[PDB]
């Protein structure tokens, strides 16, 4: 584990962390998609060898010795609001268990849900306490990665809420 495991936030290409592990916001079909999951293919493709998995799960997949941790969040085009709430709080349970079992001391992870599967609706502080509930109980060091300002400035200020 992480010395004093903690949250940060940076506003940059997740495909450059500088964590031991990633998380990718996968579509189920393993499919190099958009947005954070087109990079992700960019920077590690030989981790896309059979990493379709259902929504609500994830699956890591090495690339060298570097694991991508494959999770894959609901397109609430797609899912009831409802629904779509059980399976991204789903989604980020099994990054908790895989974070876990891999040993890694750190994880850059996104919000899953919140770019082209969000259904047009801001899903900041939804998917955040996801991860939150999911996150707290590991000593990970967890690096979460967003595009832009505003986002990084709330995202930011939710993590020193809590202190
Ligand atoms: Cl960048
Ligand atoms: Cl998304």
């Amino acid at each position: 584990g992480a010395m004093a495991p903690s949250y940060r936030v940076k506003r940059m290409d997740i495909a450059k962390n500088d964590e031991e592990c990633v998380v990718n916001a996968a579509n189920p079909r393993g499919l190099p998609g958009d947005g954070v999951c087109k990079a992700v293919y960019k920077k590690w493709p030989e981790s896309f060898k059979n990493s379709a998995t259902p929504v609500g799960t994830a699956k890591t997949v090495m690339c060298g010795t570097y694991p991508v941790i494959h999770a894959v969040g609901p397109n609430f085009s797609n899912y009831t609001e409802s629904e779509g709430d059980r399976e991204l709080a789903a989604a980020y349970r099994e990054v908790a268990k895989e974070v876990t079992r891999l040993g890694v001391n750190s994880v850059a992870i996104p919000l899953l849900s919140t770019g082209v599967y969000s259904g047009g609706k801001d899903r900041l502080t939804q998917s955040l306490n996801h991860l939150f509930t999911a996150m707290d109980s590991t000593d990970a060091d967890v690096v979460i990665y967003c595009r832009d300002k505003e986002w990084e400035k709330k995202i930011s200020e939710a993590i020193q809420m809590r202190t």
